[PDB]
């Protein structure tokens, strides 16, 4: 069996990802954690044999080959770059890195190292997503015109849960939501965004807000326009993700969460029909196209290279909210 | 009763106002058409006793009270202030004008010449936005924070309807969609906007051509902000207008349309119901609104100090994307 390091005894691993792993065929033998004693129970709790809390001695350990990133956002690109001076694969919670050149080194070194490494955007291995890029593919809309996405929730403002607890530092709707919506977009629509313009909201004045929502455009390469809607402050709003197109139009509902739910409908000449579906789960399918990876057939369901276009767009997004002005998206890849 | 002339021989006024004034207990004594022949067919087609073919026979017509203008855009500032000068209350078609002086400047001598000035944006006098505009005012969605407006339809370019008739100086689906969401989320939100921003897709490479759909943002004054996307090329998504808000959200389907349909949900702690609503023609209601004013009770459904916002925010669309950049909207008033 291919074995997994983890690096972050996360919610996210133990809701999603440890399952997977092992759903998928390979088997989770050590998680790091940056307490011992948090990592000692989670390892207890969620069946895995070893905890240790440094780095090195996670993705050192002979017996791990691939490693997955859960941990605070701002940790990722340094610890993806232990994993992969260590010779091992790295799937990467968003995001890769916090800049532009600390995404493309990565990336770089990765692929000098000889090591898959992925971005875990989760969205793009939905059923529904998948439908509606081979629906487009297809032709059954025609020529894509224009995009929609609609990722307005609710986040209760600190958590964690046993009550408001850690300094949490923030950092916002956009780079937290906005680039799952771009990755998403990206997969969909088999295109690039070029550029972006956005609003933002943060909450009391001009501050150390937490910008809790955004609207948005991008323009992408084709010609299509794509918006977006992102928040935490809206609680009875669902997701969403369609595209408009010449002959025809796809609607998603409910398709931006992280469980393997909603519907597409593809409205057209003969009216609304639902697009029957398989749904699996969104990373139980991610880990096996990484594995499938590590074993030279396939790539990824989201590369290196797929990361660094969701931070580019986020970042180009957090700047024309700052300023008012349109930025163009590079990637430096 | 009172006595409307008509100016411009139009579609609208056949298909909507006409039977809406006479609905409302006015009649319709009078067309001015450009072309006799054209004014005469019109004249006999729809009941109506006169034609004539200069706009002084009719602002003049000492048995014409109030005149509805429905004209080619650029001719709406002029046979206002002709209507104006000839001490008659004046319904206008949007636009008012094509720049804010003109605009403001007609709002200020109607005023002044003791006149009704309205503006006649239909969507605001719907059973749906008003039970939204109600909705909010009692508190059902908490505060507002987001609004989405969906205007994205087909419209075939170039008619008329004998086949691809005459020159028709196009320009465009801001001025001519998007005011309409614009003053729709005015009257919805009870609040003006403040700011937008958008990105703008025309046909064939950056020309003459048809700016044929749009999608932005607009920042109101309250913090909300609001998308909005208009098109002319998308034959398969329906309209819609949404306000998210703390509590609650309102969810309008096929409301933008010019006929007395759509529902509205109320999603919130509850569930999802949907509010009852008397659906009543959108024109019967602006002409009675506009038929107290006169008799000096109330005001129009829509002023000309709204359309005067709608202008200025059409505007500050189109500059922002011709521009990149975000537009502060002000309307002089
Ligand atoms: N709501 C969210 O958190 C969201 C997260 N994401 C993405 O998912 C990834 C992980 O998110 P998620 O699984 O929700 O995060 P968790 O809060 O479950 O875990 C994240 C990190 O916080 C630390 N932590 C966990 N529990 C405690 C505790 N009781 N006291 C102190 N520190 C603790 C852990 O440190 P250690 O590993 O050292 O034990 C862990 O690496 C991130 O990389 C992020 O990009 C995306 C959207 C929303
Ligand atoms: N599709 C549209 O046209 C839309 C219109 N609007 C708004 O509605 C108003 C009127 O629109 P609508 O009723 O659809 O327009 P119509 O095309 O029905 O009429 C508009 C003008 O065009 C002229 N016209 C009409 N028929 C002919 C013909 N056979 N040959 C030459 N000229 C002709 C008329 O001139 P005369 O009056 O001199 O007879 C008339 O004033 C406008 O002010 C606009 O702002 C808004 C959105 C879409």
């Amino acid at each position: 069996m291919i074995r997994w390091g983890l690096i972050g005894a996360s919610t996210i691993a133990r809701e999603w990802v440890i399952g997977a792993i092992r759903a998928a065929g390979g088997e989770v033998v050590s998680v790091m954690s940056s307490s011992a004693e948090r990592g000692e129970a989670y390892a207890a709790e969620n069946g895995i044999a070893k905890a240790v809390t440094s780095v090195d001695d996670l993705v050192g350990d002979p017996d791990v080959d691939a490693v997955y990133i859960s941990t605070t956002n701002e940790l990722h690109h340094g610890q993806a770059l232990a994993a992969i001076r260590a010779g091992k694969h790295v799937l990467c919670e968003k995001p890769l890195a916090m800049n532009l050149n600390d995404g493309c080194e990565m990336v770089l070194k990765a692929c000098e190292a000889g090591v898959v490494l992925g971005t875990n955007h989760h969205l793009r291995n939905a059923a529904t997503h998948r439908a509606m890029r081979e629906a487009i593919a297809a032709g059954r809309i025609g020529r894509p015109i224009a995009a929609r996405v609609f990722h307005a929730v609710y986040l209760p403002p600190h958590l964690q849960g046993w009550r408001l607890d850690k300094p949490e530092a923030g950092g916002g709707v956009i780079l937290d939501i906005t680039v799952h919506d771009a990755d998403t977009l990206r997969f969909v629509l088999n295109d690039d965004p070029i550029e972006a313009v956005a609003i933002s909201h943060s909450a009391g004045m001009g501050k150390e807000g937490l910008e809790d929502g955004v609207m948005g455009v991008l323009r992408f390469r084709s010609g299509v326009i794509a918006q977006f809607h992102d928040a935490f402050t809206t609680k009875f709003a669902e997701t969403g993700l369609e595209v408009h197109g010449t002959a025809g139009s796809l609607i998603g509902r409910n398709v931006m969460t992280q469980r393997p739910v909603g519907t597409v409908v593809l409205r057209n000449e003969e009216g609304e029909s639902e697009l029957p579906l398989d749904h699996r789960n969104l990373y139980e399918t991610a880990i096996a196209a990484f594995h499938s990876a590590i074993g030279g057939n396939g790539r990824p369901s989201a590369s290196g290279e797929d990361g660094v276009w969701s931070l580019a767009t986020g970042l180009a997004v957090v700047k024309a909210a700052a300023t008012g002005g349109a930025v163009e998206i590079e990637t430096g890849l």
